[PDB]
């Protein structure tokens, strides 16, 4: 179960309003790699785990922390939309506001009354297709590292899209929390690989066709990938290289369907 | 530009038909972590790169290979649907087929004439929300490792959902190529991390609030995560632990909106 | 069965063109709470009803009227897009059109030839996930009241986003029809609540855990909700208040999955 | 900010496993009117409010409670999927499992390792298009009443779809919480309506075309809606009835587009 | 404006209930090429037309007709769901219904009270991404012919998925209307091609690079398309054939982006 | 299987950057009727065909060509985004860039590092709901003609949305390839109609209710469509016309559902 305090985890107040920045920050709230994706993925994985408490608790700690980041971004967006222009009266007040209006999300005013949405900057709704929880923590720890990496890259870009010290203060905190999240998930990942294997899942080595398991196949005519030839892979074996990959499966000959289907194909 | 040969990369013909397995394999064709997601992500990333040829070509080689995997899975699905039941005639010939029909995707017969769709097993259309190409290859190589990890996990599970030796032969080839892909991407990732830093992006360490960058925060009441306290993180610094994270940002108080919005909130 | 007349229900011509207003009005056509949502929801509910003709006919009457509103908004959008700027040649005649072009939906010209789409202002397609028809009219009449309330609020907001008297004339008519629809739906709601009960569905009181049915649980640390304590609910019973809600379900321990799943969780 | 305890709010363990019921319960977790829609709507509205603490705190109390319900449902799905059949070895052990297997979501095993997804029973991803937060609490409290009414209707149906006492125990608690949530939201609604008006928004009465505000228009030829004629609406004015609604807006003719659009329409 | 009559355009009552057929028929209501797609596309195009009344009226006639088909299919689904099984009590009456239950859409009972949804058989919501209205009727008439062709193909398939004479009677009516719709749209299509040209749009012949306009390029290694060489196209010119298409565009080299983006690509 | 060459099929380099045109070109990449739709539709149909090699090979040839067009568009967008403004430093250097920035897709910079997305200009993700492969090539060849028609119309419009000769050079090539694709698909369609019939599917004529197959029904009150009366349809029979379509199916009366559903409808 959860409990809430009205106090934010860290400052989320800008020095000045900026409805364009509000739109950009929707990425961190409702976007593919944003805080809702983290919260929902880590909590889902945390609830699904039946294994080591060390990782299960780490996931519940972090998914709960991400709810605090969702709260911060939502709040920051609301502050950034204060006094945003949305009608002729604003333009009569100041005609330069037409370009600001042109760059805003029309729904921030019309649908949400100058409050945050749960969409990305282009109005695309956040959706559970962005969430991963597979039951396998070697795979999902790798996902959690990527989640924090794409997120931290976006936060770093956002840092250069504003000169507001209040906004940057919040971003500086999130950058740091994302550094910690990348590190802790890499540690868990490393511990899990040591236990189960560097290849996911680590118990299928005997089953796969080993003959194709370490060959770089050159399907494009560039020469760059040839530099991997002869390098030792993480599992201790070297890569070989095939300049001209061959088709080994033959030409398919699927049986025509039942006439009740009317599959008229010539 | 691309060129095509009708010959498959590797065998994709089952020993017998199985429309239930056909529906499961739709995961690998139109699902979140399936081969289409691979093909579109790697090609997009490769086209976007202005960097070292070694990684750009690796992406284009692999994206092109995943197109061959898409073709194989589509082909396998078509074979698996040969003679599938879809109407009263079929139940007339064999009433047991009713439980088979109940587990099939009704659109396989009705919309596609017993051929593959580009949806997952539940009819959800594949979509670009599953693709990642961010411009930063340290982050995107981590994504690519995850893409092949989740995929190989699913293929490993598919292997246990059939006893068809023809189906398994194809799966054993995919497992091996996914091993190679996981390895090559891990290699690329390690080289980029060496060049740019283990935290993504690597050039923001002076900007983040350092004080919070290595603190594990205990938001859930289990003690499992305390085990990380004092461990050395991949960047050479130790993790500290905070048993009681504090709310540091205060209580928000945003300004009420203009009356033209009619934000009646008591 | 339906029949159509080319004449519109009410005026839908603006005094002047305005492609920015055309984009906003997309919300009333293809948005979450727009006219298509009302049309599809009320017709579905009316077709589903096997009950009192009073409500079934009210639903078909209103659903049919909303089709007229869809027609009117589609028409208004077309008039508002007359002579809209979309390329260099327009800028040459009037270079002040650059900001207008920047705030337009690029698809209005490119995809639709300066005609309405069935998307919202951000290009998000209208979809059936916005529709509700549950088989229970006590619940669905509450939904219908909400549909008209959110719609009338957006129309009220649109009223302040233009000074065009022709646009406003149409909005004034819509406001009035939405007043009527809110009222007719509240009347039907009221009657049904009187027949079946105020809690939906009204025949489960003996089944629920009554001990928890009138307790306000304080999950967030603000004190505002305490004001409800001791007030009389709509069912005649008073609210009680719990300042410190308790976790009564214990800690879950679900069984680890079959090894064939490769759920490696440490 | 939020904190979490591993203890569930209320019991969420079934007496026996049942993967078909697990699939139905996905409706309460990832469905249109499910607990996720509840959690996200109330928290969004709560963070958005700048109004009375009485309602802001209520929204945050309830949004936070709904996160516990999400946690319970996810856990219950987990228990219900224990030992679920997913491959040929299971059918060899017990042939009768084939129909169970046919009615399951194939992704529960293949993608999630026999854990919950954030999809509905048909694999459709939960998405933010289900959420409402408009800035107007008279409208949004009406939405909140509907959200709890549709949810409680669904939980009531689920009660008749199982005979498991452990499952029913959880449903009996949810029923009771949905009773309190419907009531408290109705209470808040009534207070807001007294302050602002029964029509949303309450301040447009002098703007709308009053002549059409209380007329029931008969667009379908059934006779049932005439029963409203002469009844007093909630605002104290009687409904009038129009048996033959008139088209007052004429026939629109919009101007053909510029030749550069190639709008060839004969 | 529209008017409704409770009478259906044609019979839509099955001889017996069949909830599996109900689910299949969801394709005709909420699917990609179903009647809602026809209805919204033809009405959108008809409202957009500024051209000849012959086509504009045809579109409005047919779009209106399609609403009658939507109503018929919704009604049919309702009848087919009469007495459908959804709980243990049903299995107590007739254990053989377990398979029927496994094949049903779980939401028909749970969400809709055994009534139609606006989704396809797999629960995917109908959406406006299925609709086309471009402003060019040479293009859109071709789309309309396709719409009716895919629909009639699906109806033909449904015909073989039931032996219920009542259901087939309805299907026989739809096949005929779809024959008429295909013919009328092909006739309008032919007339518009005569006026504007067979290539869409017809006024760009002098602009395109004519050298590549009649060349069949052989990108896959089969010899089948060589049969087109020397055949005469519908514009009177013969197809030529290139066995080895050449890459004429060079190797792209885009400029590395600004460091503020952190595009670390090695 | 596929192979790739770094060389583009044709020139894809603009003379100058233009982030607004970049946004418009996303329609051709990730939009409903764009090159991705073509690629996936033709490959899917090609893989599904079990009929004549002439058509199967044609589909695979063209599907493979469309991948080159995807590559060209992705490349052209990357060049058009070179040096695009995204933050305050840009505006400090040149304040006139504000209107450009206002019209851009915010995700081009923030998510993709000034590279292409797989979304349309409005950020709506490309999805498989755009693709058709039905198993019947008479219907699907009609689809393919439409796909190239809508695409070519959009390309023709883009031509008028820029004065850049480099961009225009690319569009001139696409226009020609789309002329060829329209023609080749119309040729195949014609051959298939000649073999199977002009109505799709061609083998259901004795089943449909013939009485209704050639009747134009006047559902909207315009007189335009009467002009089709007596004209000869493509199947050699004349159209009749019905000025007042009659409702022949009566008034539906479906049975009230089981009480366990709580369908309270009055
Ligand atoms: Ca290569
Ligand atoms: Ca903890
Ligand atoms: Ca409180
Ligand atoms: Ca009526
Ligand atoms: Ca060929
Ligand atoms: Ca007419
Ligand atoms: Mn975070
Ligand atoms: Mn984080
Ligand atoms: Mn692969
Ligand atoms: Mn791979
Ligand atoms: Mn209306
Ligand atoms: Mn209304
Ligand atoms: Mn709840
Ligand atoms: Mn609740
Ligand atoms: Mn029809
Ligand atoms: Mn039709
Ligand atoms: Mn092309
Ligand atoms: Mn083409
Ligand atoms: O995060
Ligand atoms: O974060
Ligand atoms: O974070
Ligand atoms: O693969
Ligand atoms: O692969
Ligand atoms: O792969
Ligand atoms: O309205
Ligand atoms: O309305
Ligand atoms: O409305
Ligand atoms: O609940
Ligand atoms: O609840
Ligand atoms: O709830
Ligand atoms: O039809
Ligand atoms: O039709
Ligand atoms: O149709
Ligand atoms: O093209
Ligand atoms: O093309
Ligand atoms: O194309």
């Amino acid at each position: 179960m959860f409990k809430h305090t009205r106090k934010l985890q860290y400052n989320a107040k800008p020095d000045r309003s900026d409805p364009i920045m509000a739109r950009r920050l929707q990425e961190s709230l409702g976007g593919q790699w944003g805080e809702t994706t983290g919260m929902m993925s880590y909590l889902s994985q945390g609830w699904a785990s039946t294994g080591a408490e060390k990782y299960k608790d780490l996931l519940l700690d972090t998914g709960t922390e991400e709810m605090a980041h969702v709260e911060m971004i939502s709040t920051m967006i609301g502050y950034l939309l204060e006094d945003a222009p949305f009608g002729p009266e604003d333009l009569k007040r100041d005609p330069s506001l037409a370009t600001t209006m042109a760059g805003m999300d029309p729904e921030h005013s019309l649908v949400h009354g100058l409050n945050a949405s749960l969409n990305n900057p282009n109005g695309a709704a956040w959706n559970a297709g962005y969430v991963t929880s597979s039951g396998n923590l070697v795979a999902d720890m790798r996902f959690n590292v990527v989640r924090e990496s794409e997120a931290r890259l976006q936060v770093s870009r956002l840092y250069s899209m504003t000169e507001d010290e209040g906004v940057r203060d919040m971003l500086k905190f999130l950058l740091a929390r994302e550094t910690q999240h990348q590190l802790q998930f890499m540690k868990a990942q490393e511990e899990l690989e040591e236990k189960y294997g560097i290849i996911v899942p680590g118990d299928m080595k005997e089953i796969e066709h080993s003959e194709f398991s370490h060959v770089l196949m050159n399907f494009s005519d560039g020469d760059g990938s040839k530099a991997f030839e002869g390098q030792v892979a993480k599992d201790g074996e070297k890569f070989t290289y095939q300049e001209n990959p061959e088709a080994m499966g033959g030409i398919p000959h699927i049986k025509p369907g039942d006439p009740r289907l009317h599959n008229h194909q010539g």
